[PDB]
């Protein structure tokens, strides 16, 4: 199942949306991502793409980078995967 | 229009699974070196462009270091990704 946050993200180009528009990325995760350079959703999309959309490696990278738990990283992965299926 | 037809074809549509050689500036020689470093689909190079926050200097220097692109090749590749993003991201 999906959140409305997920459905809102996958419905449209992400443009300059902040990293916190990604499903799973709340205030705490978003702050830690911004501190490490990932201030916009497209920067995280970039890492997803550099990693060739690999679920295990992306979710592990996200845990290592901002401390996402398994649900948060699952949510973030799935919203980027569905966004790419629609727009890339 | 001063862009290549190859730029125009790339920016006209989502890139999907297009190979790296569909990018403007990326001929067969650069495309092979990119593929050997893991950058086998155009979207992987898009990924690097985005991870570098679309910065021209960083992206063009990365392309030079990774496949030996010259100034014109790196400018063309950057401009193609920049216009693609303006259209579709």
């Amino acid at each position: 199942t999906t959140s409305q946050k997920h459905r809102d993200f996958v419905a449209e180009p992400m443009g300059e949306k902040p990293v916190g528009s990604l499903a799973g990325i709340g205030e705490v995760l978003g702050k830690k991502l911004e501190e490490r350079g990932f201030d916009k959703a497209y920067v995280v999309l970039g890492q997803f793409l550099v990693l060739k959309k690999d679920e295990d490696l992306f979710r592990e990278w996200l845990k290592d980078t901002c401390g996402a738990n398994a649900k948060q990283s699952r949510d973030c992965f799935g919203c980027l995967r569905e966004w790419c299926d629609a727009f890339l």
